[PDB]
């Protein structure tokens, strides 16, 4: 449904890196000067397994993927990457889905497009498939991909 994040920056958050025990995180890794795709999911996410070959396709192209893994088990989702392939670029625990909370997600299952600033430009609550891509946030991502190169 519709959000009340587009057009403000990330929320601020520490989160620990999934594949990288004791490494911290914070919103400036956002802010990666590029457009970046923050992919909420969990193994126990059905939509989530279905969209996620299609994830690979997209990075594989240069599409820059953030994974924030949500209320999930670290193990079985090293072990979902390892299994289906690891899209993400950096991938976030967020075990109390405390940041799920400030973006205020449904569930698993949505994806954020952010601007090269960090700033929050779409929210697609859903699987991410080649029709929401093509119709919905690719013509996002081309304009704030050249509004940055």
């Amino acid at each position: 449904l519709e959000s009340a994040l587009i057009g403000k920056p990330v929320p601020k958050f520490r989160l620990e890196s999934l594949d990288n025990p004791g490494q911290f995180y914070q919103a400036d890794v956002l802010t990666q000067g590029k457009p970046v795709l923050l992919n909420v999911w969990a193994t126990w996410c059905p939509t989530c397994r279905a969209e996620h070959q299609y994830l690979n396709q997209l990075s594989a192209q240069g599409i820059r993927v953030v994974g924030m893994n949500y209320k999930d088990d670290r193990q079985k989702a090293i072990s979902w990457l390892k299994e289906l392939g690891n899209p993400y670029a950096l991938s976030l625990f967020d075990g109390d889905g405390m940041l799920g909370l400030d973006l205020g997600v449904y569930g698993a299952a949505e994806t954020f497009l952010i601007d090269g600033n960090g700033i929050i430009r779409y929210r697609h609550a859903g699987d991410l498939n080649p029709r929401v891509w093509e119709e919905e946030i690719k013509p996002l991502w081309e304009k704030y991909s050249k509004e940055a190169a």
